[PDB]
């Protein structure tokens, strides 16, 4: 179970980092003012996903906190967390 | 001066990354004996040079919240320990 966590727990390193990115250029695309629909869309639609994808890698590190309820679990859990409000950051930096 | 602690929030951001890479080549390689002692050596090497740079941003951040408490400048100190951290989990992980 702790290798089903630390599988659990990388892949939400994984979309932290990609809503940072995406996060940063959407930052960047407010304060430049490139009203790029396309782009502009298409950070929005990449950013909802990711975020869909941190809320189901987040309910289910809570599942595999029911069960066990180790450290290694509860660190998986926060870090989807992590991601999850990075991915509404860069949501909500994509909206303007 | 709040647009210098973005950039070393997003350089934080990198090395933290870099250093989730690194440290789970380590593990990886810890758990089993592929590492040969070139790339055993190679990830401690720059798992040691991203941690100086780590401490190096994490410096930075302090002088910044001493020169300024703002809360963009605090989140960078933040994202910075977090490098640190992730980085000295490389280095111990790579010494194995």
């Amino acid at each position: 179970l702790e290798e089903e966590a630390r599988e659990l727990a990388e892949e939400a390193r994984e979309v932290r980092r990609r809503a940072e990115e995406l996060r940063r250029r959407a930052e960047e695309a407010r304060e430049t003012g490139e009203a790029s629909e396309e782009h502009a869309a298409a950070l929005l639609a990449e950013a909802a996903v990711l975020e869909l994808k941190a809320v189901l890698l987040e309910l289910e590190a809570r599942r595999l906190l029911k069960e066990s309820g180790g450290e290694v679990a509860r660190e998986a859990l926060e870090l989807a967390r992590e991601a999850r409000r990075e991915a509404r950051e860069a949501l909500e930096a994509a909206e303007e």
